[PDB]
């Protein structure tokens, strides 16, 4: 199932040698912080380019679910991750690795992916005050050739529109590479 997506990727995120498909991956995961604060619970998202190639967004929202399924023993996290605005799951299993950590009723949730395949089930790594959800990933050399980096105007042109599209959100873009900063709100 993540192997289709890896087979033919570019059906999947868009082209993978000039950079679009790169940065759809972005933009994927920042729609379903989006789409936390269209139902009201999300005021800020964050989006951060990293120096070690990788992005993280970042939302205040409730957090994604992080409940067991008793009789298998998966998370929600777990399945939203890794099951087929073509989703989440496409991302991870296009990025050699991904990191999702929750915050959520008083407890940080954190799980590794490499390639769409949990590493170890979700855990608790410690308590938080803060709700919210966090997605860093690190997108695979194996599928994106050319445009292997993210570029800072191709996010803040698009984090701008959707900020503009969403009154009320409060996007941040951060280049760890440069320290440059962009904050995007509207009224
Ligand atoms: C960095 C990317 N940001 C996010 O992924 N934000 C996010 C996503 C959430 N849920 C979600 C994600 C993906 C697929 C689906 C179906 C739900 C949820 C969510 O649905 N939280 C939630 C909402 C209601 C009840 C419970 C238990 C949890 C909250 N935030």
């Amino acid at each position: 199932g993540l192997d289709a997506v890896r087979k033919r990727p570019g059906m999947y995120i868009g082209d993978t040698d000039d950079g679009t498909g790169l940065h759809h991956m972005v933009f994927e995961v920042v729609d379903n912080a989006i789409d936390e604060a269209l139902a009201g619970h999300c005021k800020e998202i964050i989006v951060t380019i990293h120096a070690d190639n990788s992005v993280s967004v970042q939302d205040d929202g409730r957090g994604i679910p992080t409940g067991i399924h008793p009789e298998e023993g998966v998370s929600a996290a777990e399945v939203i991750m890794t099951v087929l605005g073509v989703g989440v799951s496409v991302v991870n299993a296009l990025s050699q690795k991904l990191e999702l950590v929750i915050q959520r009723e008083g407890k940080i949730h954190r799980q590794i992916y490499e390639h769409g395949v949990p590493q170890a089930p979700l855990a608790v790594t410690g308590e938080t005050e803060k709700t919210g959800t966090m997605v860093r990933f690190w997108p695979s050399l194996e599928t994106f050739t050319n445009v292997t980096e993210f570029e800072y105007e191709i996010l803040a042109k698009r984090l701008r529109e959707l900020s503009f599209l969403n009154s009320g959100v409060s996007i941040r873009l951060r280049d760890k590479r440069d320290g440059k900063e962009d904050h995007f709100h509207y009224e």
